[PDB]
């Protein structure tokens, strides 16, 4: 089925301008980018996406990293795009991926990893919401 | 001196899912896209954005083709960044533009070119305020 997932392309990518670079692997896997929009995440913002982390230690580098600097926050549509956006993006830990992907290629942490996507149909759907207004989503 | 451009991937452009392979053009070259968003342009907003071609016989066709689809504007920020641009892009019409350049290799005609850029620092600036609030420019 053809789904949709939000992808965020992180402070630590974009500062190395490489956007096109790791654009290029969604839309060469046959996905589409059909929402997307460069913004610096303001405290509140980036508190109020990773909420669930709210209480670990490790939220204010979560939060710190993803706010050091603008992001590009986008919505990936396709086959199978949730779990073949995952697949792209390799495993969280940029350390335990596999080559070829873009954390392999891109990152340099756990904290500044290259890019995040959805892990799931429901966390797809709310992550997608949270950012997007259906409007802002153009399919095709 | 660095400066602030206003950069189009078009309608053709997108569907064809080379928004990456645009962008990295333009992130090899050194300059930087410090503000973006994916959006539908209205038969209003395409026309108040080629309000000098407003009564030209052309005028229909530049905006029905550029409202076609969903777009991607955004800045280009760097050395020279408007004339870069310019230089990045090629001629206008793409059958008259040197290859390696985007026109001559993303383009199938003057309508259906695959970019915009502006041509001088006066349109660029009117142009970037048009799209933009100083807000969504992250200059880095």
């Amino acid at each position: 089925a053809t789904e949709r997932t939000l992808s965020i392309i992180k402070p630590d990518a974009v500062a190395k301008n490489v956007i096109g670079e790791i654009e290029s692997r969604f839309e060469k896997a046959g996905l589409k980018i059909v929402a997307a929009k460069m913004l610096q995440l303001s405290q509140e913002q980036a508190e109020g996406f990773y909420a669930e982390h709210k209480e670990r230690p490790f939220f204010g580098d979560l939060v710190g990293f993803m706010t050091s600097g603008p992001v590009v926050v986008q919505v990936l549509e396709g086959e199978n795009a949730i779990a073949a956006n995952r697949d792209l993006m390799g495993a969280t830990n940029p350390k335990e991926a596999e080559a070829g992907t873009i954390r392999a290629d891109y990152a340099q942490s756990i904290d500044a990893n290259a890019v995040h996507g959805s892990d799931s149909p429901e966390s797809a759907a709310r992550e997608i919401a949270y950012f997007f207004e259906e409007s802002e989503i153009c399919s095709r």
